[PDB]
Formats: structure tokens, C-alpha cells, sequence
């Protein structure tokens, strides 16, 4: 009754199974920390099925017929229904390995391989990292400097203020250039870990050199704490200093520039969710023989690229019913 791929079904922002999906996602995350990519994807998929259900799962009977609910994920839900707690999940939560890997990987500029390296070298705390500055990139140093603020959920109100200053800077640098909110906030999330913006201009090539001008403008207003510009799309992964009444908050902001020919692919890729996009790309390759990414949709047999004006165009070309961003919360 429910389709196998996350991109074939709506997944709304709010759902009836948050306890169960959260528990499965702890196990997915822990698997990724150990390099167990298959196990990660398996738990992620099961959690996403629960998100798409129209009712709470009260009894294990309601598991019947559902895709991606193998033995292990079923046992986890069974323990939660019967005992209110799953021993395996609680052991993961209490473990020093999991707690440390979560601590490190949530730092700006730190991935799983870096976090694991540090773990294996005997580092455990944020102070441990500050004691070894030669082990840190400039990005990671900035992440540590602002870690309290960067751990604080970003709110819709923060997003609105940030979009205003980014739009002002973009508009003053280049009349006609546009700013589009992407990421989780485009999917309707009330809170997030950063804010993602996609910048373009309707005339191909007019976007050249725009981002550095935008950054200069923001820097001169005192709004930038950290900036790493990289000429993949031109992008700037930043920490903004967001003014607030009587104080200020550091906030992570990703700015991406795409040429307008690629904008639909970029918007689709950058809107997520991460699992939704993984599933959409797996679907495109496996079911339709096409390779999808943030730049385009390629037929490797014909050596052709699909011309899309909208996300809707891309869904249609892949034979999928269109899902608006708020239904991509897989
Ligand atoms: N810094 C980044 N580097 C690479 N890709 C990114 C980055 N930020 C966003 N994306 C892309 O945009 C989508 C959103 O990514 P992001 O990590 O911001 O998660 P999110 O869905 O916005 O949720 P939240 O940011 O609240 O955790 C993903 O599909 C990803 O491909
Ligand atoms: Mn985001
Ligand atoms: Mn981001």
C-alpha cells in the first residue's frame, strides 16, 4: 500500500511516530559513525516509512505489508511498544564513542573521518580540541569559537532576518539577481542547524563575480564572522553575526551561486531532505537509467542533458508525481 522509494510518496513535516523514528535514526547515525553505510541507509529508510504513515503505530500488527522493515528495525519498534525503551538504543546513547562522535561531527567543518581520527587519538572534549590547535583547520577553529551559538537551533525568525540582509546585499550588487531560500526551511521546518540560500540571475553569466561582491557588502556591515569562498558551484560557507535585541547570535549560512540553466537541478538538490535526494537519485538511475545530480539530468547511453525550467519538469521527466518541498521530509 505504500511505495518503496521515498520519492514516490509524500512525507510531511509532522507525523505520528516521532518516538519510533527518532530511535531508528539514533541507530542509523551510530552506524554511520562506524563507517557502516548499508546499516545507516537501512535504518534511515525504516524511519522514513514511519514518517509517511497516517496513524501512530500502537501495536506490531501495523508493521504488516510495509517496505524496508526488516527484522532488526522491527525488533527495535517491538521493544519500544512493549517495554517503552529499547536496550540497544539506550546503550548507544550512553556510549562514549557515540557521544564523542556526535560532539565532534556537529562542529562546523568536521566530518565522520576527522571525528573518528580524533577519537582514535584520544581526544574527547571540546577543550581537548582547543588544546591542540595545530590539529584544526581555520573552519574548525571558527566552529569551536562559536560552538554554543551554532548548537542553538536556528529559528524561522532568524531565517527571515538573514534572508533580508542577503537579499539587500544581492540587490545592491546586481539588480535583477535573485535569492531563494532552500534546505530544510524551504521544506517547512520551524528550526534548523543552518540557513541555505541559492543565488542566480535570469541572464546566463550575469552571476559571474556576484558572490564576492555580496560578501564584501555583508562584511562591511559587520555581519560576517567567518567566510570560506570556494570557486561544483561557487559557494561561501559562512558564519553570520545575527543581531538580536540586546545581544547577537552566530548562525551558519551557506550561499550557493548557480547559473540559471542549472537552477532547477540546484534548487532540487539543495532542498533535500538528504534521504529524499538519495532516493530520488537511486530511483533515477535504477528505474529510469538517468544520472541525476545538482547540475543536471544525464542520459549516459545517449550522452544528453535534460533541459528543465522547473523542479516540476524534472519530476515529470522521471515519471514521478510532483512533490512540493514540504512533502520531501523523508
Ligand atoms: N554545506 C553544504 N555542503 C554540501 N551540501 C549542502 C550543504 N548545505 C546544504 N546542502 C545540500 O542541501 C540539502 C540540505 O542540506 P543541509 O545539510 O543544510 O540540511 P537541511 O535539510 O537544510 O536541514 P538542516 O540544515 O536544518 O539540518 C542537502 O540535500 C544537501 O545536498
Ligand atoms: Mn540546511
Ligand atoms: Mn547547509
Amino acid at each position: 500500500w505504500m511505495p518503496a522509494y521515498a520519492c514516490q510518496r509524500p512525507t510531511p513535516l509532522t507525523h505520528h511516530n516521532t518516538g519510533l523514528s527518532e530511535a531508528l535514526e539514533i541507530l542509523a547515525e551510530a552506524a554511520g559513525f562506524e563507517g557502516s553505510e548499508g546499516r545507516l541507509l537501512t535504518f534511515c529508510r525504516a524511519a522514513s516509512v514511519l514518517k509517511a504513515l497516517p496513524s501512530p503505530v500502537t501495536t506490531l500488527s501495523q508493521l504488516q505489508g510495509l517496505p524496508h522493515f526488516g527484522e532488526h528495525s522491527s525488533r527495535v519498534v517491538q521493544e519500544l511498544l512493549e517495554h517503552g525503551v529499547c536496550e540497544e538504543v539506550e546503550r548507544v546513547r550512553r556510549s562514549e564513542r557515540y557521544q564523542t562522535m556526535k560532539l565532534f561531527t556537529q562542529i562546523f567543518g568536521v566530518g565522520v573521518k576527522t571525528a573518528d581520527r580524533w577519537y582514535r587519538e584520544g581526544l574527547r572534549t571540546l577543550d581537548d580540541l582547543r588544546e591542540q590547535p595545530q590539529k584544526l583547520t581555520q573552519q574548525q577553529k571558527a566552529g569551536l569559537q562559536h560552538h554554543q551559538d551554532l548548537s542553538t537551533p536556528v529559528l524561522r525568525s532568524d531565517v527571515d532576518a538573514l534572508q533580508q540582509v542577503v537579499e539587500e546585499a544581492v540587490g545592491q550588487a546586481l539588480p535583477g539577481a535573485t535569492v531563494t531560500l532552500t534546505g530544510g526551511f524551504r521544506r517547512g521546518k520551524l528550526q534548523g542547524h543552518d540557513v541555505d540560500f541559492l543565488i542566480t540571475h535570469p541572464k546566463e553569466g550575469q552571476e559571474a563575480g556576484l558572490l564576492p561582491r555580496v560578501m564584501c557588502r555583508l562584511q562591511d556591515q559587520g555581519l560576517i564572522l567567518y567566510h570560506q569562498h570556494q570557486h561544483a558551484f561557487e559557494r561561501s560557507f559562512c558564519i553570520f553575526r545575527l543581531p538580536q535585541p540586546g545581544s547577537w547570535k552566530a548562525v551558519r549560512v551557506d550561499l550557493v551561486v548557480a547559473p540559471v540553466s542549472q537552477f532547477p537541478f540546484a534548487l532540487l538538490g539543495w532542498t533535500g531532505s538528504k534521504l529524499f535526494q538519495r532516493e530520488l537519485r537511486r530511483f533515477s538511475r535504477k528505474e529510469k537509467g538517468l544520472w541525476l545530480n545538482s547540475h543536471g539530468l544525464f542520459d549516459p547511453e545517449q550522452k544528453t542533458f535534460f533541459q528543465a525550467a522547473s523542479e516540476e519538469d524534472i519530476f515529470r521527466h522521471l515519471g514521478l508525481e510532483y512533490l512540493p518541498p514540504e512533502q520531501r521530509n523523508a
